[PDB]
């Protein structure tokens, strides 16, 4: 149908307005820490502490599928990489500090997006 046509043009262009948050919020992760899943070889008791990991890496997967349907899905999957970290590593870390630093420099970011997001339809 042309309505189904028309809906997956909206998921096209949410996903382009997705991947250039995804680009501006990894830019905050200039170490990347956060680039790719814990290795669970590295980190064998990792699933004992968290039960749904995250990385910069799988959402850009999940993008790419255009498997977001909306902006919360999206913030979901980032709030979980840094809500992770946040649990795993104690507060002395360099890994915890980066996460805080990420979600206090993405929330910029995120904020427009939702204006983007509600602006465009």
């Amino acid at each position: 149908s042309m309505e189904q046509v028309a809906m997956e043009l909206r998921l096209t262009e949410l996903t382009r307005l997705l991947r250039s948050v995804l680009d501006q919020l990894q830019d905050k992760d200039p170490a990347r820490i956060f680039a790719q899943p814990v290795s669970l070889k590295e980190v064998p008791d990792y699933l004992d502490h968290i039960k749904h990991p995250m990385d910069f890496a799988t959402m850009r997967k999940r993008l790419e599928a255009q498997g977001y349907k909306n902006l919360h899905e999206f913030e979901e999957d980032f709030d979980l990489i840094i809500d992770n970290c946040m649990k795993y590593n104690a507060r002395d870390t360099v890994f915890y500090r980066a996460a805080v630093r990420l979600r206090d420099q993405g929330g910029v970011v995120l904020r427009q997006a939702r204006r983007e997001v509600d602006s465009i339809g």
